[PDB]
DNA sequence: GCCGGTTAACCGGC
DNA sequence: GCCGGTTAACCGGC
């Protein structure tokens, strides 16, 4: 992580701050890894800007150099065909990262989780565990084992009088945790929940075992959703039909 | 429907508003036209509370609701509603209604569905498919069929300029849609979607039917999903663990 | 045309 | 402690 090394920096800078977009750990990084941070659709205007001569979907695909990195970070062919320097990506809340860092053609997708500590514990959505999932077979079928880590930064607030305040934060990254600890909720469109703080960070294997784990995990958790679906959602309402 | 006699009236009221770059217009316009049947639903319940001040906790406070099926849509949590206050009001919640109307202990529960008319067609969240399983299990239970609908209005915009602008609306009864023909989508919070302006009215049937018929369709295409779940979640990644 | 996955957290049961 | 369902619409693949 290129943030990792500066936690206790930002940690310092964002506590006590106060908005009326706490994901202003934005700016913080702008300034202070100007060369390596962009908004997800920063980097893509900035990488099709600095290819004039390359035009049309197929060959801006292209310059991602990386199936793995397509799949997370791309738009649409559409979107990118019609991509033109008057015509610029936007933010969506759709995009896989809030943040990207890169130096070196490694990539840390960011990924801020603002929370309420005020109100009772609701570990937030973290990421499709189907895109996840396509990820890890991505980085297997392209052996691409050392080119990105998803991060995240969680951001607790609290309502004092006016505003709102960070009053803590945390971080930690996905691929140090143990898959098979992935708390995968179905219903909450297929996302893992966790609270950033309570992350285990003590997974030892490589950067493949950690996918091919993963994998396991996620088959095996499809299969028990499936069968408790019909526990839930069939057995209680048989009666009435 | 208490909105339908004047949604000739809604729709065109609405269609040239703006908001700076909807949901509260409808409120405001229906407010003004049907003050005396228009809540938000948190609204709604701090009304209940209000005029029974006697009535505390919240095993005492959920009896006030005289219905299971609208206790299960409409009530918040047992904490919540044990420490609600005329100092601590119930304000905005994932409750069920945006805009109740209620006339005669008829309960309509209203959503808006606000749609950017610019980009492609997505048809968004209606309702969860098991919520509603959950409703049609206790208006049976309770024989409930004739309490409340459920009900929903569309209202398309575009941006222009530095607004937005609201340029038609649709209107559209849940109960008059034909059950087995409503799109659960499992994957998006188990949500039944549509536009409503593309939802079929021609159900022939009473509300208990559509009940039981809807709770038939939940059933089938739980047990579909469970199916699919292997199709599409298990057998493409086996080959990287066999 | 047809189809369904993703982002934002967020409440409250026992 | 442990557990998981809901609201807001929204995008792009053949
Ligand atoms: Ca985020
Ligand atoms: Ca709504
Ligand atoms: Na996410
Ligand atoms: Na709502
Ligand atoms: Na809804």
């Amino acid at each position: 992580s290129f943030i990792k090394p500066i936690y206790q920096d930002i940690n310092s800078i964002l506590i006590g701050q106060k908005v009326k977009f706490e994901k202003l750990v934005y700016k913080f990084l702008k300034e202070n890894l100007s060369d390596l941070t962009f908004k997800q659709y920063e980097y893509l205007n900035d990488l099709f800007m600095k290819n004039p001569a390359i035009i049309g979907h197929e060959a801006r695909y292209k310059l991602f150099n990386s199936p793995t990195l397509l799949f997370l970070l791309s738009r649409g062919k559409a979107a990118t065909e019609n991509w033109s320097i008057e015509n610029l990506f936007e933010e969506k809340q759709n995009d896989t990262a809030d943040i990207l860092l890169v130096k070196d053609q490694f990539y840390e997708l960011l990924d801020v989780k603002t929370r309420n500590i005020s109100k009772s514990a609701f570990a937030p959505n973290i990421i499709s565990a189907y895109k996840l999932a396509q990820t890890c077979a991505k980085m297997i079928d392209n052996k691409e084992f050392d080119l990105f880590d998803i991060n995240y930064l969680e951001v607790d607030w609290e309502l004092n009088g006016e505003d709102l305040v960070c009053v803590s934060t945390s971080f930690a990254e996905l691929f140090k945790s143990e898959p098979s600890e992935l708390y995968i909720n179905w219903a909450a469109a297929m996302q893992i929940q966790f609270h950033v703080r309570d992350l285990d960070q003590g997974f030892n294997g490589t950067r493949e075992e950690w996918a091919k784990s993963y994998l396991k995990h996620f088959v095996t958790q499809a299969e028990q959703r499936a069968i408790s679906m019909i526990d839930k959602f069939v057995k209680p309402f048989k009666k009435y039909i």
